[PDB]
């Protein structure tokens, strides 16, 4: 005997595993066991994936539902799940959106001026560069503070949570409660501090004075802070970390972006649709019955959508494992999502992605791996596949 298909299948973030080809031709929608021993519908087609983010009947808000089937621990509270449900309630939408995106005045050139400083410092200490640790996560972490406005300095302690608020466990983790209460204790006093009035935090602290917001709680306000911090700087830094790794993988490809810099957009593109940052299909809960391809999925079952089904798949992306700058469908592919959760921080990955690149092909244009690929050391048992430190040479 056999055990039920388990997820996630590997946690190696440069290699697809030939199961997932096999599965989404064969059996497109099928059950497999998560790490809680739940049961859940795997969604591996384009078809079928976009069907389900299409469908606001496959809830993310009741995934947080006590007694419901889990692809992991939460490790924040369940109503913060909905954070922009509640922020969409809260009138509020418009105006996380408007801070959020990279055209703030300033915001590029900083972008620009902080991934220069951490190239030239790794440059100066010589090689071998972790570009992970010392380049595309503290760039990350800056870009947020800047975007939130809050102070750079503080950008380390608030990164130092995200090893644990973004594990994905079978079972409740205490430090993520620990550190959750006291990041939330940080944006709550940054909301009465007088010196932030600009980025997202200046922009919420001048709401809440305002009479139109005098019912939206002070916990929502906070919240707000720590939940777009840590997961704009965690996915951000590690979409970059992947993505470098499949650009120096390609030197054809590095040296045609290091020649036409004006063709960074279009490679960006193409390294979120072959990215396999996210380490689980995204989760929803069926809130009726509702049929799949060849499933009915029934209420209270979850769906887990496998976002390199989607995008890996040949039907939608022929020759979907190559990286083609002149695709007539370049931006359809899943990586922000779909529906009504589609990526609010979406501009602002891709420029803080566009402008990593082009800094580091224009300091390190010989750039390589300074180990065997196969050194690279997958973190475990997290919602993201990021290799542990990324050693270069250039
Ligand atoms: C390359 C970078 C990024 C990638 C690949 C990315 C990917 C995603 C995906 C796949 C979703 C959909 C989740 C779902 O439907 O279950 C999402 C949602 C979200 N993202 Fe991003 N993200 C990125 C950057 C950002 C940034 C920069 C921020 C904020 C500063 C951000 C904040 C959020 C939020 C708050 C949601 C939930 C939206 C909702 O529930 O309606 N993300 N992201
Ligand atoms: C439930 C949830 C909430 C916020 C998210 C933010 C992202 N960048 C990606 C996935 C997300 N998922
Ligand atoms: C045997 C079985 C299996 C899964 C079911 C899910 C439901 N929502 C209702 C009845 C079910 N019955």
């Amino acid at each position: 005997a056999t055990v039920l298909l388990e997820v996630p299948f590997s946690a190696r973030g440069d290699r697809i595993p030939d199961a997932v080809a096999e599965l989404r031709t064969r059996e497109p929608i099928r059950k497999v066991r998560t790490i809680t021993g739940a049961e859940a519908w795997l969604v591996s087609s384009y078809a079928l994936c976009t069907q389900v983010l299409e469908d606001r009947r496959f809830s993310m808000k009741e995934t947080a539902a006590a007694g419901a089937p889990r692809l992991n621990a939460l490790t924040v509270p369940p109503e913060v799940v909905n954070n922009m449900g509640n922020i969409a309630d809260a009138g509020l939408r418009k105006a996380v959106m408007k801070a959020i995106t990279p055209k703030a005045p300033g915001l590029e050139q900083f972008l620009r001026d902080t991934a220069n400083s951490l190239l030239d410092n790794l440059i100066t200490e010589g090689a071998p560069a972790d570009l992970r640790n010392d380049f595309a996560d503290p760039l990350a972490t800056a870009l947020h503070c800047k975007v939130l406005g809050i102070p750079q300095e503080d950008g380390p302690k608030l990164f130092r949570s995200l090893s644990i608020a973004f594990m994905s466990s079978a079972d409740p983790i205490p430090a993520a409660k620990i550190n959750w209460d006291r990041d939330i204790e940080y944006m709550a006093g940054i909301l009465e501090n007088p010196n932030i009035t600009t980025g997202l935090m200046g922009e919420l602290s001048r709401l809440r004075k305002d009479p139109a917001y005098s019912h939206v709680s002070d916990e929502l306000f906070a919240t707000i802070g720590v939940t777009f911090f840590g997961a704009g700087v965690i996915s951000t830094g590690s979409f970059l970390t992947t993505a470098l790794i499949s650009l120096i993988q390609r030197p054809q490809l590095r040296n045609l972006l290091h020649e036409k810099p004006e063709l960074i957009p279009a490679g960006v593109e193409e390294l979120l649709r072959i990215n396999l940052s996210f380490a689980d299909g995204l989760p929803r809960l069926a809130t009726a019955d509702i049929q799949v391809g060849d499933v009915l999925v029934r209420k209270g079952e979850l769906v887990l959508v496998l976002l390199e089904g989607a995008n890996f798949d040949p039907e939608h992306f022929p020759n979907p494992g190559s990286i083609e700058l002149d695709r007539p469908n370049p931006t359809s592919h899943l990586a922000f999502g779909r529906g009504q959760h589609f990526c609010p921080g979406s501009a602002l990955g891709r420029r803080h992605a566009q402008i990593g690149i082009e800094a580091l092909l224009k300091k390190m244009p010989g750039v390589d791996l300074a180990v065997p690929i196969d050194q690279l050391v997958w973190r475990t048992r997290f919602q993201r596949r990021i290799p542990e430190r990324l050693p270069v040479l250039w």
